[PDB]
C-alpha cells in the first residue's frame, strides 16, 4: 500500500483505490494503475521533472529503500493477476529488485522530487508507475 500526497491530491494504484478514493475522484486510467482523488489537507510530496533513469525507491516486504536504475517510462506487457487481464500497461519503467504483493505504493524519487510508485513486481523485478508527465499534479 502507499500514495502521494501532493498540493490538494492522492495519488495511488487503482487496483488498490478505496471507496472513497472513487467518491472523489479526478482521475484515473487502468492502462496505467494510477488514479487520482481530492483531500482535504495539503499534502507533503513533491513531483519530479526530469528524466532521471536512477532513483531510490521503498520496498514494504523488506522495510527497506533501495537504489535502482530503472527503465524510461514504456508500454510493458503485464501477466495476468487478479487485478489485470494480461495486457499493456502504459509508463511503467521496470527496474531489477524486490517487490512482492503487499509493495504497490511504494514511492520511486529521484534528487528532484517523487518519479512514480512501485504497480508491478515478481522475478527480482519491480515496475514502478511514472507521474513525471502529469504536470496538473503541481497545480
Ligand atoms: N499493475 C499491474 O498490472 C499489477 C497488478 C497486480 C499484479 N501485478 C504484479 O506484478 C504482481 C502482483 C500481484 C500482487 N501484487 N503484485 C505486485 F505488483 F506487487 F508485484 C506480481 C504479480 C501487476
Ligand atoms: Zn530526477
Amino acid at each position: 500500500s502507499g500514495a502521494i500526497y501532493v498540493g490538494n491530491y492522492r495519488v495511488v494504484n487503482r487496483h488498490l483505490a478505496t471507496h472513497n478514493d472513487w467518491a472523489n475522484l479526478v482521475w484515473e486510467d487502468s492502462s496505467r494503475d494510477l488514479l487520482v482523488s481530492s483531500t482535504t489537507a495539503q499534502g507533503c510530496d513533491t513531483i519530479a521533472r526530469c528524466d532521471c533513469q536512477t532513483g531510490v525507491y521503498y520496498c514494504s516486504s523488506r522495510r527497506k529503500h533501495y537504489p535502482v536504475s530503472f527503465s524510461k517510462p514504456s508500454l510493458i506487457f503485464v501477466e495476468a493477476s487478479e487485478y489485470y487481464p494480461a495486457r499493456y500497461q502504459s509508463h511503467l519503467m521496470l527496474a531489477v529488485g524486490h517487490s512482492e504483493p503487499g509493495d504497490c505504493g511504494g514511492i520511486l524519487r529521484c534528487q528532484h522530487g517523487v518519479v512514480g510508485i512501485v504497480s508491478t513486481g515478481g522475478n527480482g523485478l519491480v515496475g514502478f508507475a511514472d507521474v513525471r508527465d502529469l504536470l496538473w499534479l503541481d497545480e
